[PDB]
């Protein structure tokens, strides 16, 4: 399976193939966020697209909805990148749905980390969340061990 | 002394003289609000300024901070107009200070109604509230009766 950087490259490829050149960056206190930030910064500056990046949204704690909502309001793009654990995702998505940022154009992209069990599916995930995970169900574990 | 409409005209003159052309409208359930709304609507449409007006904020009851905060968040202007009694002003101002809308650029304008006793001064009023009242202390009651 792949690391965070390979999946981030795949995500930016997917974004390019649909010409969604305006986005932001939302990161939680989950460890390993700064490496993701640095990889994105290095990837954008050597690209043919010239992406429009809004200022990075960083959470501090479980959002009090007092000063965190101030940063959440300034998110004006259509594509949003989120890097969080599964437990915080339900809270943040309910918060955004209350803020009204859950429109059709407000796409949401998350790595394989937030997509947990296939059976466990929170109701606060809008129908159309963007996720990429290495779980290929066409290839069984027998092929893997072979 | 003057009515609500004359004081509203004076307030809009004050706003024009500082070129604060972006504002909203916050009204409570205090009686006489609809006349103020109609007067403002008629005054703006025949003006040289072309004011930017956000949607009017109307309170329903003592704010539960459940759906009222939804409307309070959408207030994004620098100039805010408030029409309320003195008892509700402390509650609403504490609510806004908790929401963080108590910045230096977030000016607050209120009529003579909310400014009660000169001695009675709540602590929740930020230093710099905008108020206009006909209490002219340079002219005594002797001149008035004369």
């Amino acid at each position: 399976g792949a690391s965070i950087q390979q999946q981030a490259t795949v995500m930016l490829k997917i974004m390019q193939d649909y010409d969604w050149h305006v986005f932001s960056l939302v990161t939680t206190i989950f460890p390993g966020y700064r490496d993701f930030i640095s990889f994105i910064k290095t990837t954008v500056d050597n690209s043919f697209v010239g992406w429009d990046m809004q200022n990075v949204i960083t959470l501090d704690t479980s959002f009090e909805d007092a000063k965190t909502q101030v940063q959440l309001k300034k998110i004006h793009s259509s594509v949003i990148l989120l890097y969080c654990s599964k437990d915080e995702a339900v809270l943040i998505l309910s918060e955004a749905r209350s803020l009204g940022l859950t429109g059709y154009d407000f796409f949401w992209i998350v790595p394989s980390l937030v997509s947990g069990n296939t059976e466990l599916i929170p109701k606060e995930f809008p129908s159309g969340l963007i996720s990429v995970s290495y779980d290929d169900w066409d290839y069984s574990l027998e092929a893997r061990v072979r």
